[PDB]
């Protein structure tokens, strides 16, 4: 039925990154348990409410499917509580810190000898072996460890992070990657194994791409599909011309194909009033023809300036700031249509409001309603790998300790048992 | 040991999005089959290529690890291979457009008959079901329709496209994450399901922040962590403030913090000529004091319109332009170390050429270089997932067509026969 159905995991992560991980091992099917901090939990709770009081939404949109339970870990009572769930977990995964689990006197070695099935799966700012081994790391820092920063934004501006969680939630999919992978492992030794991530290491993955121009560039001197490459076409803030004669370490290419054929981001009809009123616009080299059918260029057919990638290089920022001509009457749908008809690859840039109450990512579970009546419901995204025989089923997120309670209990524990926890406050 | 040792991949993959996923597949253990056209094989071998003849790196870096077999499907004989070889397979990766893999003949339904355990794994531009269900779609294209073009880059500018390969490779780890998912059902159903993911969804999950801001907008009509917040900072076409009246999209905000606390990207000696002279300073709340210290400055800490998200909301930009002054005459690396003291979350944007020869990096796996003794030593990404009882081995990517022969045998085929094939011009 489901993937992870059966698999317990013991949750001590907060913020994003481990969130995002826990969450998505929860829709499938995992039975995921959120270790929180005793009157405070996850911080992000109280980050950003829309509503006084009411665990805000960047804490519902990345714990729903877990149940929650209070514990304070700096207490005898409740390092002893984790031994009870680590030996009854199939997965621990935390972020926390370089060392922040082993100074609670939880290391690799002690967590084996609790239970030689579990693993141990951890998101860190720097792989272990780094300069940077130690490091408190958030979203933007670890963008710009991994290269996404130096090479997104345009050349005459600064580095630009991502509105995509580059460093969080991407470092969570591939925490959950290694998770898994080490699942498939312990099938043929019955052995646990720790798996660990760095945010810097996640982030790299995504950039392998760059990694590919800065050696394309360091033996060729230059990357004939990037804007720097028209001569006289960028500029620096103070008017000097950008071209790789100069340029020793992958530039920004403003809104270029990256791993894609060559492209750009297009105006379109009311780009002055919408913000996202614009298209990405390709000119793959298998289509020149069709793109000159579109915008009545016969004559650039057979021109040899204008028929090849080669060709094109010394002017491809012109032929994009003609295509756009094309479309000032015309808005970011129209102008894709337009373009379907020629089978060109044509996109819109979809904004936010657009995205949340689209039909079709509802329709196919992207975008989904979680029914949460004690808040109120809200939008989140869904499983975003889809299953023949498999259909995720979303729940709202946890109360802070909403089930320690009935946790306790799971564990064998019984109703006074409890009640001196409470007590203590080690619950 | 290797996690997906024995697991037998049959890969019709090309460029990058599936490519990806079956070589970190094969980083982890798995066998890897590559079939490709014959004679121009996966069209990233000529794409960009740095010296004429030698398959590029765009190819190199993204099929390690894999054999290559050429083979025209579009003949009789060769669609008997293939179903000879799905027979051989634990999952089948394909990313070829909208339905044609059908078209081919080889539907989910028949692939089911011919073998119950394998398991069918795609990646498309958009869900199936959705009403962009037959588009064909490159990186750019899915960063738009995912949302994260229209919340990258800044308010006085256009949608901006990731550096990161947010479509491509992070829907190839996305559907790394269904296969193991799949394998762990089969382990149970002992059937193999069919999996996809759409790029689209693959951007759209690593936006879910901004699905968080977009309902924050709806619900509340202000984002007070985004730069349109603060009185009169950020400004429009015409000389005029910008706010969250009228703004019901989830806007772009330069350089702001997203999914962790504020910050902004500072300048550092040299940004006139390094275009990645920066540093990514953060102000979080519980070490707002520490800042404080560092950018000797006692007089907020005791300053309620200062020590507190709320008190400084109005008045953010106004600190980072400060900050900055400080850093004028150091480097990013300097930068980082005079405030690493403070513990505080500070950051250096790593160029392409910084990271492609850190000495770090190299040493943990995460840069690796290939010996490549047919096309020379190229760098390339390892697995950023790091395994206590397990190491990759990384391996140089197959020539086209280098293991066609020694494939068909392992079939059964014979000496003769395949010379058949050849003769065909199947093979
Ligand atoms: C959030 C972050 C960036 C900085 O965090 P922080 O505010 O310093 O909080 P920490 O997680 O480091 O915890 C501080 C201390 O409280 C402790 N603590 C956490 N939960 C606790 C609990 N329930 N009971 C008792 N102590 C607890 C930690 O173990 C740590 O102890 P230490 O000082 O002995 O190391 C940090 O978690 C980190 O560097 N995490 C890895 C980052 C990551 O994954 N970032 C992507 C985010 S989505
Ligand atoms: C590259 C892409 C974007 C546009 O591709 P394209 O140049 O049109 O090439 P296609 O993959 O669609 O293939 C064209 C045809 O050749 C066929 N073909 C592919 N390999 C073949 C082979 N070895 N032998 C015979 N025919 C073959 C395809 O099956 C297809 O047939 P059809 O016209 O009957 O549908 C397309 O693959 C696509 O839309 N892919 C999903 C996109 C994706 O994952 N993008 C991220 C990129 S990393």
């Amino acid at each position: 039925t489901k993937p992870l159905d059966g698999i317990n995991v013991l949750d001590f992560t907060h913020v994003q990154a481990g969130p995002a991980c826990t969450q998505m091992m929860g829709f499938l099917g995992a039975n995921v348990i959120k270790i929180e901090r005793r009157g405070s939990g996850d911080m992000t709770r109280g980050w950003l409410q829309d509503k006084p009081n009411v665990d805000s939404l960047y804490f519902t949109m990345f714990n729903c499917n877990k149940r929650s339970i209070e514990l304070d870990m700096k207490t005898p009572e409740g390092k002893e509580l984790l031994e009870q769930m680590i030996k009854k977990a199939d997965v621990m995964v935390e972020n926390f810190g370089p060392g922040a689990l082993d100074r609670m006197g939880f290391t690799w070695e002690y967590i084996q000898e609790l239970n030689p099935r579990v693993i141990l799966a951890s998101v860190k700012g720097y792989a272990e072996g780094h300069a940077n081994e130690h490091l408190k790391v958030y979203e933007n820092v670890a963008q710009c460890s991994g290269g996404a920063a130096a090479t997104t934004g345009f050349w005459d501006g600064p580095p630009t992070v991502s509105g995509a969680a580059l460093g969080d939630s991407n470092s969570g999919m591939h925490l959950m990657i290694g998770i898994l992978a080490a699942l498939e492992m312990r099938h043929k030794t019955g052995r646990g194994q720790k798996v660990a991530v760095a945010m810097q290491d996640a982030v790299l993955n995504l950039v392998r791409i760059k990694l590919r121009d800065q050696q394309r560039l360091e033996r060729t001197g230059i990357l004939a599909e990037y804007p720097q490459a028209q001569p006289n076409f960028a500029f620096d803030r103070d008017g000097n011309p950008l071209s790789f004669d100069n340029i020793t370490s992958v530039p920004r290419g403003g809104n270029a194909g990256g791993g894609g054929q060559p492209g750009w981001m297009l105006k379109c009809k009311g780009w002055e009033t919408d913000a996202d009123s614009y298209v990405y616009f390709t000119i793959a080299a298998n289509m020149w023809p069709q793109i000159c059918d579109m915008i009545d260029k016969p004559e650039w057919k057979d021109d040899p300036a204008y028929n090849t990638f080669e060709g094109r290089v010394d002017k491809l920022m012109d032929i994009f700031s003609f295509i756009e001509t094309k479309f000032a009457d015309k808005d970011k749908f129209e102008v894709t249509e337009w373009a379907a008809q020629y089978g060109i690859p044509c996109g819109p840039v979809m904004s936010m409001k657009e995205l949340a109450h689209d039909p079709s990512l509802q329709k196919v579970g992207t975008v989904v309603e979680v029914v949460d009546e004690i808040r109120g419901n809200h939008l989140t995204v869904g499983a975003p790998f889809k299953f023949s025989g498999f259909q995720p089923e979303i729940t709202r997120a946890p109360l802070l300790g909403e089930h320690t309670d009935e946790v306790l209990k799971e564990l064998g524990l019984d109703d006074a048992k409890i009640k001196e926890l409470h007590a203590k406050q080690v619950v």
